[PDB]
């Protein structure tokens, strides 16, 4: 029944928008297939388009924001596009039509408005691009009655082993479309919908800009052979009009051009389904769709008191569909260092400089191909599975889709090596490749990142001892299907839980280190004399100078994690052999954190290092890393470390600030320098964790209930407040927030894990 279940979810998932990384495009669950992509443009002048057309994810002056308004992966949603630019208002609706063998068919309308600033008969070039990958499969546009073009609609029928048959429909549209008075227009007419279909080998299909730009440049050359000059030239809208070539290839372009506002609408029919799909099928299923959506939201997120506001409710369902709304497919090759080089081991003293030298021999090479289903940190600056950022992405998407959430931890966990490594940023294809400088393209398999996954896995644990909304929960109702589900992840946990000991260990034996267990001290590898890029926490300061005998705290606290998962899984599938031997280790990380991590003097858990003099030192630096026992759920309710803890957390010369936890103390020396990236600003993600640790405190008979219940209560309104004043301010979630002035500052579009926000919103953790 499993195999029921599994096979129902392929087929409801098989077709989204899962082209994050451009403003709209299609693509279904295959790596090989048929694609969609939307670009857009004013033409004012002669050489202008180049400059205005839009096609891939930018965030600039000419861009005034972007997003879903609503969405769900398993019936579709609503983007809206706010072009300075190009002075227009753009609505992408799409929805999904389940239907035959093949997955469903789908449909999309797309409405341009033109803003007040616009000229009322501004040009606008608009295109729709579809490609086909396979050595099996076909596509053909049908021609057309009339001679240069389409005063109708444009049909595609195609066939691949995948899909089956199906009719791709490109509509007529309302729209005033331009006529030209040239003497170009007795051969190319006075202005018409056309097609060109192309062939291109398979690999170089996603470049669609070029493609175009290249059949625009031969339309023009054109022009110059046949004396079309600056003497009476023809209307710039028409000098960049394709001639009509329609027939088969493997890349097919349909372009219009508009006066004005316009419409049209995308049609695609899987021949295995019942009648075709029509314009009137896609207004009905968009209402139903909103009407789900609406209902869900507010079944799932409850927003509790002071944000019980319509105000708060339209910054929810904004935060959370972008963040569910930028999951994405990808398919292709990543660029791996096989060599395991000696010098990755970072046994010595100056490990960072051999580190270097062993890069510098430029080892690595393509592998693959590989397959992921991932939600997104940033649509504009890097549309890509980070491997940490997505245990904060699926925990509101787990919320909403328990089912779907799932599917994409499978996905990420089909991606471990023999070994039990996970590269930790996911770059698949060229066209994932073409977005990053080659220098940093290449992964290691020395180098980890938190395994917050299991978080996300903890939770569905919870639930499961405790057609598309049948199917949206069908992982916790049939509790059969649930076992069988983790009786398969379990050993692949169980490995990555392995490579962590094998890989990431410290040194307790070879030094002066007395400690309860002399098997657990942890050290991140990859870390360079002002970087641990691996932690998460890039620019967070560690001891100086980096050393093999430094120990990490925030990484122990993570096994941590792992083990508390392992445990509670493992008691499931009644792995009795291993739960023992974690049980162990639990007990021994518990005692160790204190014995090589806790600091009487100042008050929290530090990192180690050894000393000039080879003695064991604490370097502290107050701050997330000296909180992270407390991040994790490790003390005791009762214990007085976490009381010292919950008095540096209330504590405002250090950490508290008005709009959050600041990452470092405004005591360190370090506070806000260099690059300041992890030394003063405030993080959801970080915040998210203290929020749902204080109230777990709270709501527990115990000697820090009342006090937690107050920092809960404050640290909840200031996060929730700072990010929410800044979307009303500015239309964006931002990657971090100043702790001086509350403005969000770097990376616009981070959502992103700063999307947690609507689950702290709900509370009842
Ligand atoms: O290159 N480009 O595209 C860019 C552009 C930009 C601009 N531009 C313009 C205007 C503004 N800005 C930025 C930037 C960039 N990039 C860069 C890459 C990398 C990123 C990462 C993040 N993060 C970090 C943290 O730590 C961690 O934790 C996590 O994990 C991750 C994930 O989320």
């Amino acid at each position: 029944l499993h195999s029921e279940i599994g096979r129902l979810n392929n087929q409801s998932l098989l077709w989204g928008p899962y082209r994050p990384n451009i403003y709209f495009g299609t693509r279904p669950r295959i790596g090989k297939s048929l694609m969609t992509g939307l670009m857009w443009g004013k033409i004012e002048s002669y050489t202008d388009f180049q400059h205005t057309v839009r096609y891939t994810c930018e965030q600039n002056e000419g861009m005034k924001g972007y997003g879903w308004d609503e969405y769900d992966p398993r019936r579709g949603g609503i983007q809206s596009i706010h072009d300075i630019q190009n002075g227009l208002d753009i609505t992408t609706s799409f929805v999904k039509i389940p239907g035959g063998a093949h997955g469903g068919s789908w449909a999309a309308r797309i409405k341009g408005t033109l803003n007040d600033d616009a000229p009322k008969d501004q040009k606008t070039i608009v295109v729709f691009y579809v490609s086909q990958e396979g050595e099996n499969s076909e596509l053909e546009a049908v021609p057309s009655e009339n001679e240069f073009g389409y005063e109708g609609d444009v049909i595609l029928k195609g066939r691949s082993e995948a899909l089956g048959n199906y009719k791709l429909v490109v509509t007529k549209g309302k729209g005033v479309i331009p006529q030209s008075d040239h003497d170009l227009s007795r051969l190319r007419g006075p202005g018409q919908t056309v097609v060109q279909s192309l062939t291109y080998p398979d690999e170089v299909l996603w470049q669609a800009k070029p493609i175009l730009f290249q059949q625009l440049k031969a339309g023009i050359d054109w022009l110059v052979e046949n004396k079309y000059d600056v003497a009476d030239p023809p209307p710039p809208w028409q000098v960049y009009l394709l001639a009509n070539k329609p027939g088969s290839g493997n890349v097919h372009i349909v372009q219009k051009v508009f006066e004005g506002d316009f419409e049209f609408d995308i049609l695609f029919s899987s021949e295995s389904a019942g009648k075709e799909v029509t314009s009137k099928d896609l207004e009905r299923e968009v209402k139903q769709a909103t009407e789900v959506f609406g209902e869900r939201f507010a079944r799932v997120f409850d927003l509790k008191a002071p944000f019980q506001g319509d105000n708060y409710k339209k910054f929810g369902k904004s935060m959370f569909s972008n963040l569910i709304g930028g999951i994405g497919y990808f398919y292709g090759h990543s660029l791996v260092d096989r060599s395991y080089a000696p010098e990755y081991d970072e046994e010595n003293e100056g490990f960072w400089e051999d580190a270097a030298e062993a890069r510098a021999r430029h080892q690595e090479a393509l592998e693959g191909p590989y397959e992921l289903f991932t939600s997104i940190p940033s649509r504009p600056f890097f549309p890509r599975g980070f491997l940490w950022d997505e245990g904060f992405h699926l925990l509101p998407i787990a919320d909403w889709d328990i089912d779907l959430a799932l599917e994409i931890i499978k996905s990420w966990y089909n991606l471990m090596d023999e070994d039990g490594w996970i590269a930790r940023e996911q770059i698949l294809g060229a066209e994932a490749r073409s977005k990053v400088p080659k220098e940093f393209q290449t992964q290691y398999p020395h180098y980890a990142n938190p395994p917050t996954l299991f978080l996300v896995l903890d939770n569905f644990v919870e639930r499961l001892r405790k057609l598309d909304e049948t199917l949206s929960t069908a992982s916790v109702d049939n509790p059969e299907v649930g076992l069988e589900y983790l009786r398969r992840l379990y050993p692949l946990l169980r490995r990555q839980f392995d490579w962590f000991r094998k890989t990431q260990a410290g040194d307790i034996k070879s030094y002066d280190r007395e400690a309860y267990s002399t098997k657990e001290a942890y050290r991140w590898r990859g870390r360079t004399v002002s970087h641990c890029l691996t932690s998460g926490l890039d620019d967070y300061p560690r001891p100086q100078p980096p050393h093999p005998g430094e120990l990490h705290v925030d990484l122990m606290s993570w096994v941590g994690v792992m083990v508390k998962s392992l445990i509670s899984i493992g008691s499931l599938l009644g792995a009795t052999e291993d739960v023992e031997f974690y049980t162990k280790v639990l007990d021994a990380i518990e005692h160790n954190l204190d014995d090589l991590h806790w600091s009487e003097k100042e008050g929290c858990y530090c990192d180690a290092t050894i000393d000039e003099f080879e003695e064991h030192k604490l370097v502290c630096h107050k701050g997330y890393i000296s909180l992270f026992p407390f991040l994790t759920g490790l003390l005791k309710p009762d214990s007085p470390k976490l009381g010292k803890l919950l008095a540096l957390i209330g504590d405002e010369s250090e950490l508290w600030s008005p709009y959050g936890l600041r990452s470092l103390s405004k005591k360190d020396e370090f506070y806000g320098t260099a690059e300041n990236y992890w030394r003063s600003p405030v993080w959801i993600n970080i915040n998210y964790l203290a929020i749902v640790q204080l109230y777990n405190i709270a709501t527990q008979d115990g000697p820090y209930k009342e006090t937690a219940r107050d920092l809960y209560t404050r640290l909840r309104k200031n996060i929730v407040e700072t990010v929410y004043r800044n979307w009303e301010e500015t239309g964006f979630a931002w990657e971090q927030y100043n702790p001086e002035t509350g403005k969000g500052q770097r990376t616009q579009h981070f959502t992103g894990w700063t999307s947690l926000v609507v689950k702290i919103m709900s509370g009842h953790h």
